[PDB]
């Protein structure tokens, strides 16, 4: 059993999550598909355009979007800045999917590039964790010394966790307040995008600065880069910290189960 | 300086990688854009269809594809099996992007779901690392005992790394040999997809089983699930192992630099 057989609860947990996900908005999905098909009929009707023509045109439009032609006026998907953003997505393992290589040489170069750089950035996130723990312990010593005269301390996993999620939500509010007037999203939409990007998931449904023109383009790009870096660092730190916290809790509950149900 | 100022080489390294990426196929991108615009002109011409109509139609077709209408006949993006695949993408932090929530309730539920489940799977990958190390040390003891009579051993990071990338490439060949006759990709394309999915990146340009119909649908789905799980586990293990290996090497080179260049 041990920590190891937690996969039973894991599989049950994806099962339950999938169930509740399905029940909560299958209605939305049916409505979307129905209304999409309805305008398909409408658009074919009002333009006298056959179904095979739409078949081919939409298929190969999807091909070209895979080549990176986001329908609104966007940046060149890939340049010095474009390849910089692409690689920054790659090494951090976000995988937004807005920029993907097309040539087999680019593909195999990406294979080597990921293999030799993604662990480097994961370890750099680990180094950021080490810095944050050390510096926060130092400032805790400083605050204690101040209130007395006015690893080291090794702050507990609980308090480290609490202040870590506090920093996470705070930087989420700052990032949202900087994105919303620019991207034009909503506050909850920007929060969701921040969580997706910082948690390494990178769905790509909502993506950061991609338009061709932005006010103070260089400054905005630098701010977006530093915000994404800090957010992903803090969220990865929180992920590891609550990982060890929940494994402590799981060991505790398994010990209780073994002692009671002997 | 320490391990900490490695960010200088890191930024230089993304800079150089971006440069070589750009130089190596900006030609391909220009050609793609030019030929795409050219058929745009052609298609508007041969159907007498204005530019604003295409503007709206393509914009909101992208909206509906964001709702999940992959143009080829695909599975219902999201069902018991669909939400299962969606969540399996979520918890493993792959983020393929083929399935995304649309309602704000679904969004906030995904916030809690990720926050409370993604670290669980990262720690489960850590547990898989611990199992693999322990079991491989046990089999190394077994092989040593066999050849003598016919942490424990704690295999070194170098040999663990070597056999770990060996297992990675092997499972890559098996996954590619099982995907290529089904998905219809190429061998190098399937290798690239396997690396993308196993390395947590999950671009979504090439995605696993999504068509509505597959031969032996249940068996194929189970095989895809177990293959993806094993591949991502092995690749994450390799990532951590070479992370510690390159930090050893970086400490070594920094010590050399500090000893030689002593200011
Ligand atoms: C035989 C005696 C049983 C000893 C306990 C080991 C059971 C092996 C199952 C390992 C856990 C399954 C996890 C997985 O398969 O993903
Ligand atoms: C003043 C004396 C210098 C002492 C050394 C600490 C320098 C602080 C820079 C930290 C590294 C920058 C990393 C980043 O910003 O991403
Ligand atoms: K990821
Ligand atoms: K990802």
């Amino acid at each position: 059993a041990r920590f190891l057989l937690l996969a039973a609860l894991i599989v049950l947990y994806l099962l339950g999550g999938a169930a509740v996900f399905s029940a909560l908005e299958l209605a939305h999905e049916r409505q979307a598909k129905q209304r999409w098909e309805e305008r398909l009929a409408n658009f074919s009707r009002g333009h006298n355009l056959s179904r095979d023509e739409l078949r081919g045109f939409l298929r190969h439009y999807e091909e070209a979007t895979r080549a990176g032609i986001r329908v609104d006026n966007v940046r060149p998907r890939w340049d010095f800045t474009g390849a910089f953003y692409f690689v920054g997505t790659v090494v951090s393992t976000i995988g937004f999917g807005m920029t993907t290589p097309a040539t087999v040489g680019g593909k195999i170069f990406l294979i080597f590039y990921g293999l030799v750089g993604c662990p480097s950035t994961i370890l750099f996130f680990n180094l950021f964790l080490e810095r944050l723990i050390t510096i926060i312990a130092y400032i805790m010593k400083s605050c204690h010394q101040r209130q007395l005269r006015r690893a080291g301390w090794k702050p507990s996993v609980y308090y480290v966790m609490l202040i870590l999620c506090t920093a996470s939500i705070l930087i989420s509010c700052c990032a949202s307040a900087m994105y919303t007037p620019i991207e034009g999203w909503s506050y909850f939409d920007s929060l969701y995008f921040c969580f997706v990007a910082f948690s390494t998931i990178g769905f790509g449904d909502l993506v950061s600065s991609q338009n061709a023109h932005y006010e103070s383009q260089g400054l905005y790009r630098f701010a977006n880069f530093v915000f994404i870096l800090m957010g992903v660092c803090c969220i990865y730190s929180l992920f590891n910290v609550i990982s060890i916290l929940i494994k402590q809790s799981l060991n505790w509950i398994l010990r209780k189960m073994d002692s009671g149900c002997c």
